Protein backbone atom coordinates (compact mmCIF):
# COMPACT_ATOMS: atom_id res chain seq x y z
CA UNK A 1 0.00 0.00 0.00
CA UNK A 2 2.33 2.74 1.23
CA UNK A 3 1.61 4.66 3.84
CA UNK A 4 0.75 7.89 2.23
CA UNK A 5 1.89 7.60 -0.93
CA UNK A 6 -0.91 9.90 -3.07
CA UNK A 7 0.30 8.77 -6.12
CA UNK A 8 0.88 5.02 -5.80
CA UNK A 9 -2.94 4.88 -4.35
CA UNK A 10 -4.22 6.64 -7.55
CA UNK A 11 -2.25 4.04 -9.97
CA UNK A 12 -4.23 1.02 -7.32
CA UNK A 13 -7.54 0.60 -9.60
CA UNK A 14 -10.70 0.42 -7.50
CA UNK A 15 -13.81 -1.79 -9.44
CA UNK A 16 -16.79 0.87 -8.23
CA UNK A 17 -16.45 4.21 -9.81
CA UNK A 18 -17.79 5.95 -7.46
CA UNK A 19 -14.76 5.05 -4.85
CA UNK A 20 -12.59 7.83 -4.87
CA UNK A 21 -9.24 8.70 -3.85
CA UNK A 22 -7.84 10.63 -1.08
CA UNK A 23 -5.30 13.67 -1.59
CA UNK A 24 -4.67 15.63 1.38
CA UNK A 25 -6.45 14.78 4.70
CA UNK A 26 -10.63 14.68 5.47
CA UNK A 27 -11.49 15.78 9.35
CA UNK A 28 -13.97 17.67 11.20
CA UNK A 29 -12.99 19.55 14.19
CA UNK A 30 -14.79 21.83 16.35
CA UNK A 31 -12.28 24.99 17.13
CA UNK A 32 -11.80 28.22 18.89
CA UNK A 33 -9.67 30.40 18.12
CA UNK A 34 -7.57 33.24 19.48
CA UNK A 35 -8.37 36.38 17.28
CA UNK A 36 -11.29 36.45 14.73
CA UNK A 37 -10.71 38.76 12.62
CA UNK A 38 -13.99 41.13 11.86
CA UNK A 39 -11.84 44.27 10.20
CA UNK A 40 -11.74 41.96 7.03
CA UNK A 41 -15.29 40.35 6.46
CA UNK A 42 -16.34 44.05 8.49
CA UNK A 43 -18.57 43.69 5.51
CA UNK A 44 -20.74 41.37 6.45
CA UNK A 45 -24.34 41.94 7.99
CA UNK A 46 -23.45 39.39 10.85
CA UNK A 47 -19.44 40.21 11.41
CA UNK A 48 -20.53 41.97 14.86
CA UNK A 49 -21.90 39.04 16.03
CA UNK A 50 -19.02 37.27 15.08
CA UNK A 51 -17.96 33.98 17.65
CA UNK A 52 -14.35 33.16 18.05
CA UNK A 53 -15.75 29.28 18.01
CA UNK A 54 -16.16 27.43 14.78
CA UNK A 55 -16.55 24.03 12.98
CA UNK A 56 -13.95 23.55 10.97
CA UNK A 57 -13.65 20.93 8.02
CA UNK A 58 -11.56 19.76 5.14
CA UNK A 59 -12.08 17.45 2.13
CA UNK A 60 -9.61 16.31 -0.25
CA UNK A 61 -10.22 14.31 -3.12
CA UNK A 62 -7.93 12.88 -5.80
CA UNK A 63 -9.31 11.95 -9.51
CA UNK A 64 -7.16 9.45 -11.31
CA UNK A 65 -7.69 11.19 -15.06
CA UNK A 66 -5.23 9.63 -17.22
CA UNK A 67 -2.84 6.42 -16.19
CA UNK A 68 0.13 5.86 -17.54
CA UNK A 69 0.04 8.73 -19.10
CA UNK A 70 3.91 9.44 -19.01
CA UNK A 71 5.21 5.96 -18.74
CA UNK A 72 4.27 3.15 -15.92
CA UNK A 73 3.80 4.79 -12.46
CA UNK A 74 2.80 7.94 -13.99
CA UNK A 75 -0.54 9.61 -14.08
CA UNK A 76 -2.59 13.15 -15.28
CA UNK A 77 -4.54 13.39 -12.16
CA UNK A 78 -6.74 16.50 -10.62
CA UNK A 79 -7.69 17.26 -7.19
CA UNK A 80 -10.14 19.13 -5.02
CA UNK A 81 -9.48 20.30 -1.19
CA UNK A 82 -12.18 22.35 0.20
CA UNK A 83 -11.26 24.33 4.16
CA UNK A 84 -14.60 25.61 5.78
CA UNK A 85 -14.79 27.76 8.56
CA UNK A 86 -18.55 27.78 9.70
CA UNK A 87 -20.58 29.60 12.78
CA UNK A 88 -22.32 26.57 13.31
CA UNK A 89 -23.04 27.61 17.25
CA UNK A 90 -23.81 31.01 15.91
CA UNK A 91 -27.73 30.35 16.11
CA UNK A 92 -28.07 33.86 16.25
CA UNK A 93 -26.82 34.80 13.01
CA UNK A 94 -28.78 31.46 11.33
CA UNK A 95 -25.49 29.77 11.76
CA UNK A 96 -23.33 31.46 8.80
CA UNK A 97 -20.13 30.68 7.13
CA UNK A 98 -17.44 32.73 7.67
CA UNK A 99 -15.24 31.28 4.95
CA UNK A 100 -14.51 28.72 2.58
CA UNK A 101 -11.32 27.86 0.40
CA UNK A 102 -12.20 25.71 -2.82
CA UNK A 103 -8.22 24.53 -3.83
CA UNK A 104 -8.74 22.46 -7.27
CA UNK A 105 -5.58 21.50 -9.01
CA UNK A 106 -4.43 19.64 -12.08
CA UNK A 107 -1.20 17.73 -11.97
CA UNK A 108 1.18 15.12 -13.73
CA UNK A 109 2.68 12.83 -11.04
CA UNK A 110 4.83 10.19 -10.85
CA UNK A 111 5.40 6.87 -8.17
CA UNK A 112 8.91 6.75 -7.59
CA UNK A 113 11.60 4.56 -5.35
CA UNK A 114 14.66 6.84 -5.20
CA UNK A 115 17.11 6.11 -2.45
CA UNK A 116 18.38 9.08 -0.04
CA UNK A 117 20.32 7.47 2.82
CA UNK A 118 17.81 5.60 4.27
CA UNK A 119 14.79 7.81 2.82
CA UNK A 120 12.72 6.57 -0.06
CA UNK A 121 11.47 9.57 -2.36
CA UNK A 122 8.00 8.04 -3.42
CA UNK A 123 6.12 11.22 -4.64
CA UNK A 124 6.86 13.86 -7.26
CA UNK A 125 3.86 15.43 -8.37
CA UNK A 126 4.14 18.76 -10.42
CA UNK A 127 0.83 20.59 -11.32
CA UNK A 128 -1.58 24.05 -11.66
CA UNK A 129 -3.18 24.73 -8.37
CA UNK A 130 -6.24 27.52 -8.23
CA UNK A 131 -7.32 28.94 -4.79
CA UNK A 132 -9.82 31.40 -4.27
CA UNK A 133 -12.64 31.61 -1.49
CA UNK A 134 -15.62 32.17 -3.92
CA UNK A 135 -16.19 35.74 -2.74
CA UNK A 136 -17.37 39.17 -4.38
CA UNK A 137 -15.42 42.15 -3.48
CA UNK A 138 -14.12 43.41 -1.14
CA UNK A 139 -13.86 40.15 0.92
CA UNK A 140 -12.63 38.48 -2.55
CA UNK A 141 -9.32 36.55 -2.01
CA UNK A 142 -7.65 34.11 -5.01
CA UNK A 143 -4.22 33.49 -6.26
CA UNK A 144 -2.87 30.95 -8.67
CA UNK A 145 1.05 28.98 -8.36
CA UNK A 146 2.76 26.39 -10.34
CA UNK A 147 4.37 23.88 -8.19
CA UNK A 148 5.82 20.33 -7.19
CA UNK A 149 5.43 18.22 -4.52
CA UNK A 150 8.08 16.01 -3.27
CA UNK A 151 7.28 12.88 -0.82
CA UNK A 152 9.89 10.51 0.87
CA UNK A 153 9.69 8.17 3.86
CA UNK A 154 12.19 6.75 6.54
CA UNK A 155 10.46 4.10 8.84
CA UNK A 156 7.82 6.49 10.95
CA UNK A 157 9.14 9.19 9.16
CA UNK A 158 7.14 11.49 6.03
CA UNK A 159 8.74 14.20 4.79
CA UNK A 160 6.99 16.60 1.79
CA UNK A 161 8.23 19.72 0.20
CA UNK A 162 6.00 21.84 -1.93
CA UNK A 163 7.65 24.64 -2.92
CA UNK A 164 5.89 27.04 -5.47
CA UNK A 165 5.77 29.89 -8.30
CA UNK A 166 2.40 32.06 -8.30
CA UNK A 167 1.36 32.64 -11.43
CA UNK A 168 -1.77 35.30 -12.91
CA UNK A 169 -3.62 37.91 -11.15
CA UNK A 170 -2.72 38.64 -7.68
CA UNK A 171 -5.33 41.49 -7.11
CA UNK A 172 -7.54 40.64 -4.80
CA UNK A 173 -4.08 40.12 -2.68
CA UNK A 174 -1.14 41.52 -4.04
CA UNK A 175 1.28 40.93 -0.98
CA UNK A 176 -0.28 37.06 -0.22
CA UNK A 177 3.33 35.91 -1.03
CA UNK A 178 4.65 38.38 1.77
CA UNK A 179 2.97 35.72 4.26
CA UNK A 180 2.70 32.87 2.42
CA UNK A 181 6.31 32.28 1.21
CA UNK A 182 7.24 30.15 -1.12
CA UNK A 183 6.96 26.44 -0.25
CA UNK A 184 4.98 24.56 2.05
CA UNK A 185 6.91 21.94 4.70
CA UNK A 186 4.75 18.74 5.90
CA UNK A 187 6.17 16.03 8.64
CA UNK A 188 4.65 13.52 9.97
CA UNK A 189 5.56 10.84 12.34
CA UNK A 190 3.99 7.37 12.66
CA UNK A 191 4.05 6.33 17.09
CA UNK A 192 2.50 3.04 16.75
CA UNK A 193 -0.85 4.04 15.57
CA UNK A 194 -1.35 7.43 16.46
CA UNK A 195 0.28 10.04 14.04
CA UNK A 196 2.01 13.24 14.65
CA UNK A 197 1.99 15.68 11.96
CA UNK A 198 3.78 19.45 11.11
CA UNK A 199 2.63 21.72 8.34
CA UNK A 200 3.87 25.05 7.41
CA UNK A 201 4.93 27.95 5.36
CA UNK A 202 7.40 30.57 5.97
CA UNK A 203 8.92 33.67 4.64
CA UNK A 204 12.13 34.29 5.58
CA UNK A 205 12.58 37.34 3.92
CA UNK A 206 10.18 38.70 5.76
CA UNK A 207 9.88 36.76 8.80
CA UNK A 208 5.68 36.32 8.52
CA UNK A 209 4.15 32.84 8.46
CA UNK A 210 2.46 30.12 9.85
CA UNK A 211 2.47 26.35 11.29
CA UNK A 212 0.18 23.45 11.94
CA UNK A 213 0.42 20.74 15.03
CA UNK A 214 -1.93 17.84 14.70
CA UNK A 215 -2.52 14.18 16.88
CA UNK A 216 -4.42 11.25 15.85
CA UNK A 217 -4.97 8.20 16.45
CA UNK A 218 -8.00 5.49 15.28
CA UNK A 219 -11.52 5.48 16.72
CA UNK A 220 -12.17 2.63 13.94
CA UNK A 221 -10.43 1.13 11.09
CA UNK A 222 -11.46 4.04 9.05
CA UNK A 223 -12.25 7.03 11.61
CA UNK A 224 -9.87 9.02 14.03
CA UNK A 225 -9.73 11.39 16.55
CA UNK A 226 -7.85 14.44 15.69
CA UNK A 227 -6.67 17.42 17.97
CA UNK A 228 -4.92 20.53 15.84
CA UNK A 229 -3.14 23.41 16.34
CA UNK A 230 -2.40 26.29 14.01
CA UNK A 231 -1.08 29.37 14.93
CA UNK A 232 0.43 32.00 12.74
CA UNK A 233 -0.88 34.07 9.27
CA UNK A 234 -2.31 32.30 6.72
CA UNK A 235 -4.84 29.96 7.62
CA UNK A 236 -7.46 30.62 5.30
CA UNK A 237 -7.53 32.96 2.65
CA UNK A 238 -9.43 35.86 4.32
CA UNK A 239 -6.93 35.33 6.75
CA UNK A 240 -3.92 35.49 5.05
CA UNK A 241 -2.75 38.23 6.62
CA UNK A 242 -4.39 38.17 9.63
CA UNK A 243 -2.40 36.24 12.84
CA UNK A 244 -4.27 33.74 15.30
CA UNK A 245 -3.74 30.78 17.16
CA UNK A 246 -6.40 28.14 16.60
CA UNK A 247 -6.79 24.68 18.49
CA UNK A 248 -10.08 22.23 17.63
CA UNK A 249 -10.90 18.55 18.19
CA UNK A 250 -12.77 16.27 15.87
CA UNK A 251 -12.98 13.51 13.75
CA UNK A 252 -10.41 12.54 11.09
CA UNK A 253 -10.52 9.54 8.51
CA UNK A 254 -7.62 9.92 6.61
CA UNK A 255 -4.30 11.49 8.14
CA UNK A 256 -0.99 11.94 6.44
CA UNK A 257 0.13 8.41 6.61
C1 LIG B 1 -22.95 21.93 3.88
C2 LIG B 1 -22.99 23.44 3.72
O1 LIG B 1 -22.15 23.80 2.61
C3 LIG B 1 -21.43 24.99 2.61
O2 LIG B 1 -22.36 26.07 2.39
C4 LIG B 1 -21.70 27.35 2.40
C5 LIG B 1 -22.77 28.43 2.44
O3 LIG B 1 -23.51 28.48 1.23
C6 LIG B 1 -20.74 27.44 1.23
O4 LIG B 1 -20.09 28.71 1.23
C7 LIG B 1 -19.70 26.32 1.34
O5 LIG B 1 -18.88 26.31 0.18
C8 LIG B 1 -20.37 24.95 1.51
O6 LIG B 1 -19.39 23.98 1.84
C1 LIG C 1 -9.67 19.93 -11.04
C2 LIG C 1 -10.89 20.53 -11.74
O1 LIG C 1 -11.15 21.87 -11.26
C3 LIG C 1 -10.54 22.95 -11.87
O2 LIG C 1 -9.12 22.81 -11.70
C4 LIG C 1 -8.38 23.88 -12.31
C5 LIG C 1 -6.91 23.54 -12.18
O3 LIG C 1 -6.12 24.33 -13.06
C6 LIG C 1 -8.75 25.21 -11.65
O4 LIG C 1 -8.02 26.27 -12.25
C7 LIG C 1 -10.25 25.45 -11.79
O5 LIG C 1 -10.61 26.63 -11.09
C8 LIG C 1 -11.03 24.26 -11.24
O6 LIG C 1 -12.42 24.44 -11.50
C1 LIG D 1 3.70 19.91 -14.91
C2 LIG D 1 2.36 19.71 -15.58
C3 LIG D 1 1.42 20.84 -15.25
C4 LIG D 1 0.01 20.50 -15.70
C5 LIG D 1 -0.95 21.59 -15.27
C6 LIG D 1 -1.66 22.22 -16.45
C7 LIG D 1 -1.87 23.71 -16.28
C8 LIG D 1 -2.75 24.26 -17.39
O1 LIG D 1 -3.45 25.43 -16.90
C9 LIG D 1 -3.04 26.66 -17.40
O2 LIG D 1 -1.71 26.90 -16.93
C10 LIG D 1 -1.17 28.16 -17.39
C11 LIG D 1 0.25 28.25 -16.85
O3 LIG D 1 0.97 29.33 -17.43
C12 LIG D 1 -2.06 29.33 -16.92
O4 LIG D 1 -1.58 30.55 -17.46
C13 LIG D 1 -3.51 29.10 -17.37
O5 LIG D 1 -4.35 30.12 -16.85
C14 LIG D 1 -3.99 27.74 -16.88
O6 LIG D 1 -5.31 27.50 -17.34
C1 LIG E 1 13.93 20.24 -3.39
C2 LIG E 1 14.09 21.33 -2.35
C3 LIG E 1 13.38 22.60 -2.80
C4 LIG E 1 13.26 23.58 -1.66
C5 LIG E 1 12.35 24.74 -2.05
C6 LIG E 1 12.83 26.03 -1.42
C7 LIG E 1 12.56 27.23 -2.31
C8 LIG E 1 12.25 28.48 -1.48
O1 LIG E 1 13.32 29.44 -1.59
C9 LIG E 1 13.02 30.79 -1.69
O2 LIG E 1 13.26 31.19 -3.05
C10 LIG E 1 12.99 32.59 -3.27
C11 LIG E 1 13.14 32.85 -4.77
O3 LIG E 1 14.47 32.63 -5.20
C12 LIG E 1 13.93 33.44 -2.42
O4 LIG E 1 13.65 34.82 -2.63
C13 LIG E 1 13.73 33.10 -0.94
O5 LIG E 1 14.67 33.81 -0.15
C14 LIG E 1 13.91 31.59 -0.73
O6 LIG E 1 13.58 31.26 0.61
C1 LIG F 1 9.63 13.12 17.48
C2 LIG F 1 9.85 11.62 17.64
O1 LIG F 1 11.23 11.21 17.84
C3 LIG F 1 11.51 9.85 17.86
O2 LIG F 1 10.89 9.29 19.02
C4 LIG F 1 11.11 7.87 19.14
C5 LIG F 1 10.27 7.37 20.31
O3 LIG F 1 10.76 7.87 21.54
C6 LIG F 1 12.61 7.59 19.31
O4 LIG F 1 12.83 6.19 19.42
C7 LIG F 1 13.37 8.15 18.11
O5 LIG F 1 14.77 8.00 18.32
C8 LIG F 1 13.03 9.64 17.91
O6 LIG F 1 13.62 10.09 16.70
Amino acid sequence: AVRGSIIANMLQEHDNPFTLYPYDTNYLIYTQTSDLNKEAIASYDWAENARKDEVKFQLSLAFPLWRGILGPNSVLGASYTQKSWWQLSNSEESSPFRETNYEPQLFLGFATDYRFAGWTLRDVEMGYNHDSNGRSDPTSRSWNRLYTRLMAENGNWLVEVKPWYVVGNTDDNPDITKYMGYYQLKIGYHLGDAVLSAKGQYNWNTGYGGAELGLSYPITKHVRLYTQVYSGYGESLIDYNFNQTRVGVGVMLNDLF
